[PDB]
């Protein structure tokens, strides 16, 4: 019962694949009715089918989190489709590496709008709905770059470090509305390591030596973390970021 | 299933009351067979009765974690009573305030032996058993004093700050044995606020204003946190400390 | 000699008053030739007069750090006026409180462009100059909001938390160019507490009780911190943020 | 003037070689009269000669920081030789690696007594002297193990993590006596890498790849850091730990 989400209503952004898909499905498996977004509705087909496998309802909507209007209207539409809204997972994110001397304005904007600004304005919209009803839980997807710096991932790291600041300030501000706000910093997860960058085997060997568990994360390594942060088991946890990283941050 | 502990075998030290009692009972409620210790067996009567209410087995043993021998022999005896050992909660702790100019050797020792050294040597003993079988999970009880300083609680804060260091180093060292090592830093919990210190109402008002949730922790605010850190949902979490503090650390 | 900045060439942004003015003057007092910027040249009159009091050269230029072009051209112009550039202090910042349900797009942008994006693009420009010569030091002005959350200061906290991420990633990326990148998080400084918000005396009493030194910062409490981070005494410090806060973060 | 220590009176423990020797000499070079301790007086010959090179007075005394009595009496004797005491550097430390399954009671004690307990009781003694006069500054030597875990360095990491907790709590408690308490976490310094462990060249290559500056620390990389934390430039810094690590902690 303490981890059960039966009857909760969740929105998970950028949920067509990877982490967001894992989280969305795990929320449905724990009892929740789940709305999922992506750039196109058609890219959600696998996520929708995996959710409806649980028996629960899946709402699916188009959304670009860079459009501040769509952050609000598509969040309100998600609420209407579910009959309410008391869980938000801000997963949507643009990943990028680029030498910092070569970052132009446009790149900066695409990264920060998507990863930081978008999550704020989705939070604001879901928050207002939660505040008018009986509260809820928000989970932001941060990164190892909220704790350390990756060279050539400067705008990205700014984004995710900023989002951790957002997590703490919103937690403090919205506790009085019964809204908890927490974050997960995934380490290196197989399902997020699509980019050509990651096949470089010397890189892989080097990174694995920094991870005590000597493995990259599977979907089972994060879904339950998101359920936990949304559940009554986490009633006294707010403004906190749980790293799911196989021990990377703890390790020399 | 991801949060289920059925068939796991747990040891929780200093479990006669408070946090340790809460954790022990919540482990039993999640499926585990639980061994509990305290200075005397007789003080465990309430904890034993609450566990056996779940239908599960409760082993109960006398242990002073200041005796390094009892850290080993009573841990091995707990294993024998359960038929194994794959969860350890190091809860045992001596709390104290004393102006630092007035701390003598003996006080220092009592606090650090109990809170830090004891937990190391219990970890070592449970660890070796886990390492010879198929691994397990260890959860250390840290404190807000692992993050900030409380005036006149210097030895205590050294203890709990040290234990966070222990959590990180053991996590890194023992991941190769399939042993995860994590911690919980409780904030201010009603069940731990027995000492005369805490009735000072100006203190209470001042502390509550630093906690976004404007409340002190209940047993439901930590039991599920310990279950989570022991479960398959936390398979990729190691060397981490989850604060359960109503937002205190996140807040200005 | 280890703290001496004789012959160094510095740029300090948003230096007409407050922290930035304090830092700029302290750099000049430690030996540096200093360029200072603000929205208008005329607002720099006090800062210029205090610098020229040291005997050293003061260059003064108009700059809006929200204009990415001015981040580059006015930084290059500062270099030309000084005959080089090997210190950058990113001080420029827009402070704001606003209930998060009431933050609109425009406010978000003004805060984040000024505080985070501006500092990145100034860093990039100063960085490229330093990288083409013999390196240098960059100091970013962060805030307590890089560590905790202030309710109704969400965009601001995102900005300053992001800038700490920027500090770490740039440090890691640019060490190979002999460019150190560090930050200072001022606590509550008298010279920065202009806004009407801060006269609320109950607030003042409450904040002072959270600061072990029971006082707000003076200009002498930060100038030397900036000199230090720029000096040979800090040759092995990079990617770090020094809080100057009278013990706030360390304290319960 | 802001970094000048003329007329200050300092005690640096375990100062015969390495970090402690570097700090002691740098304090003397910045103006201070310096007392230095070690197990034997004869081992201080090089440190004494380097101090007296500055023209300043060097007091030298035998001290085992594991003896709580010697923590007090030898600190009071250092005061008498100097004519006062307003700087303490707790440098004394026993380094060790040992598989945690193989740590016995005696080893634990030697490590924690030396590294944590000793520094507390030296702080207490220097503190009381400072509190009876006009205050002062204390600097504790922490380690990367205050932030991350090194496998087989568990007792050591407990010690140094604990000492960071001590730094924060003492800072909070003793600010009202005009005593600032801060720490330095050295990274990997050439002068501290004596143990046979460190010649393993694969280790060296691996560690250097984790350090952005791609070098180990020299004595010039820490001496100025200690002077800074003792100076008027650091008047608003207390309870803080400065890592001198070539960017290790900031870096992925
Ligand atoms: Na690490
Ligand atoms: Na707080
Ligand atoms: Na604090
Ligand atoms: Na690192």
């Amino acid at each position: 019962p303490i981890f059960d989400l039966s009857g909760r209503r969740a929105l998970v952004t950028g949920a067509s694949r990877g982490i967001g898909q894992s989280i969305a499905v795990a929320l449905a498996e724990a009892g929740a009715h789940v709305a999922v977004t992506a750039r196109t509705v058609e890219g959600l087909a696998e996520t929708r089918a995996l959710i409806e496998k649980t028996g629960r309802r899946a709402v699916a909507l188009a959304q670009d989190v860079r459009d501040v209007e769509a952050c609000a209207s598509v969040t309100r539409a998600a609420a209407e489709g579910l009959g309410g809204l008391d869980i938000l997972v801000n997963n949507a994110g643009f990943e990028n590496v680029r030498p910092s001397f070569d970052v132009d304005e446009a790149l900066w904007d695409t990264i920060v709008s998507t990863n930081l600004k978008g999550a704020f304005f989705c939070a604001q919209a879901a928050g207002r709905i939660m505040a008018d009803a009986n509260g809820g839980a928000i989970v932001n997807l941060c990164s190892l770059t909220s704790y350390v710096g990756i060279p050539t991932a400067v705008p990205y790291g700014a984004s995710k470090s900023g989002l951790l600041g957002v997590t703490r300030a919103l937690a403090t501000e919205w506790a009085a509305h019964n809204i908890r706000v927490n974050a997960i910093a995934p380490g290196y997860f197989r399902t997020a390591m699509t980019a050509g960058f990651y096949e470089d085997e010397d890189w892989q060997s080097r990174m694995l030596e920094k991870i005590p568990q000597r493995r990259f994360g599977k979907e089972s390594d994060i879904g339950g973390v998101a359920v936990f942060l949304c559940s009554d088991a986490a009633a006294y946890i707010t403004g906190h970021c749980i790293p799911a990283d196989g021990g990377y941050l703890a390790s020399i």
